[PDB]
C-alpha cells in the first residue's frame, strides 16, 4: 500500500508546469496518476507548486476541515491550481474529464511526523 | 423541517452585498444564519449574486459530484463568493470564523421540480 503522504503526492502534485496545458490536462493526467484505474475519480485537484511549497501550507493557517477534524491548513498565498471534474459521457473505463485552471489558496489535511499533507480539502 | 431548496438559501445566499463587507462578515453570517445554533459549522459558502443567477447553474455545466453523483453543475462564470471557516479560538458556543472572499466558478447539486440547488458542492 502507498503511504499517506505518497497517496497525496501522486494524487495532488504536479511540480512540472506552471499550469494545465491544454483542456485535455485533465484526461492525461488522470489516466497517468492512476486516478482512473478501477473507477473514474469524480474530482480531483492537482497543484502547481513545488513539493516544498505545498509541504509548507502544513506549517500556515491553521483552519477546520470540512469534516470537523482540526489538523488542516489554509495557504496564505494563491497557488497555480487545476481542478479536474467528470463530465458529460465519462463512464468506465471511459472517464472523461473537465479542466478548470485557477489560481486560489489551498486547503490540506496534514499529518504524521514529518508533518505533512495527507488530503485535499479545498481551494479558495 | 425546512425544504432542501430553503435550505440551501439560508446557508448559501447572500443577494444583499457583491461581497463580504469585513473581516467580520462571516462571523456575523454564520450567526444570523442559524449555523451556529446547535454547534459551530466548520466550514460554508455564501454566494453574493442573485438568487435567479445562483438557481441558473442547474442547467449550466453538468458535472460530477464529489461523491459521484450525477446532479451537479458548474457555473459557466465566475461568481463573487465568501468562504467561511472555523479558526483558532473557535469552540462552541464560541465560534469563530475566518473570511475569504473570492470570485470562482460554483458546482452546486440540483433537484426537483422545479430544478433547483440543494447542495453547495464546491468552488473553483
Ligand atoms: O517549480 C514550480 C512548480 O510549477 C511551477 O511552474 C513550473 C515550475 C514552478
Ligand atoms: O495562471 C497560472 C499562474 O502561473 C502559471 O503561468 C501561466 C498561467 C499559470
Ligand atoms: O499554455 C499555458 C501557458 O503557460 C502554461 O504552462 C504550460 C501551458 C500553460
Ligand atoms: O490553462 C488552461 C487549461 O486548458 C486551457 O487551454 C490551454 C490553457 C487553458
Ligand atoms: O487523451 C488521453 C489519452 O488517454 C486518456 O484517456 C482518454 C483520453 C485521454
Ligand atoms: O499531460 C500533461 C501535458 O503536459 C504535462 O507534461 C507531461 C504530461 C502533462
Ligand atoms: O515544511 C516542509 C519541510 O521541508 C520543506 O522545506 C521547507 C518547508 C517544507
Ligand atoms: O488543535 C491543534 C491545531 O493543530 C494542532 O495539531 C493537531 C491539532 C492541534
Ligand atoms: O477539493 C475539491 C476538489 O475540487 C474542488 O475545487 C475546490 C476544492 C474542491
Ligand atoms: O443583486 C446582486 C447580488 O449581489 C450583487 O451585489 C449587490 C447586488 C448584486
Ligand atoms: O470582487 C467582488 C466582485 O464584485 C464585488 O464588488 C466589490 C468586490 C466584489
Ligand atoms: O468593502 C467592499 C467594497 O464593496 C463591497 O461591498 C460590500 C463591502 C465590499
Ligand atoms: O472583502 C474582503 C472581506 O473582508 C475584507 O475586509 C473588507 C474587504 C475584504
Ligand atoms: O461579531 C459577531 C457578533 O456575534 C457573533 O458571534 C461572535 C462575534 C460575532
Ligand atoms: O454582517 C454583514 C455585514 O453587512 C451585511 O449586511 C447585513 C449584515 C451583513
Ligand atoms: O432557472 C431558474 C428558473 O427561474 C429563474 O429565472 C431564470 C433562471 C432561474
Ligand atoms: O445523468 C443526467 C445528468 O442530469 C440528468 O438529470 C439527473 C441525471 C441526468
Ligand atoms: O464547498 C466547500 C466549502 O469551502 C470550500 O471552498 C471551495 C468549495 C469548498
Amino acid at each position: 500500500k502507498e503511504t499517506a503522504a505518497a497517496k497525496f503526492e501522486r494524487q495532488h502534485m504536479d511540480s512540472s508546469t506552471s499550469a494545465a496545458s491544454s483542456s485535455n490536462y485533465c484526461n492525461q493526467m488522470m489516466k497517468s496518476r492512476n486516478l482512473t484505474k478501477d473507477r473514474c475519480k469524480p474530482v480531483n485537484t492537482f497543484v502547481h507548486e513545488s513539493l516544498a511549497d505545498v509541504q509548507a501550507v502544513c506549517s500556515q493557517k491553521n483552519v477546520a476541515c470540512k469534516n470537523g477534524q482540526t489538523n488542516c491548513y489554509q495557504s496564505y498565498s494563491t497557488m497555480s491550481i487545476t481542478d479536474c471534474r467528470e463530465t458529460g459521457s465519462s463512464k468506465y473505463p471511459n472517464c472523461a474529464y473537465k479542466t478548470t485552471q485557477a489560481n486560489k489558496h489551498i486547503i490540506v489535511a496534514c499529518e504524521g511526523n514529518p508533518y505533512v499533507p495527507v488530503h485535499f480539502d479545498a481551494s479558495v
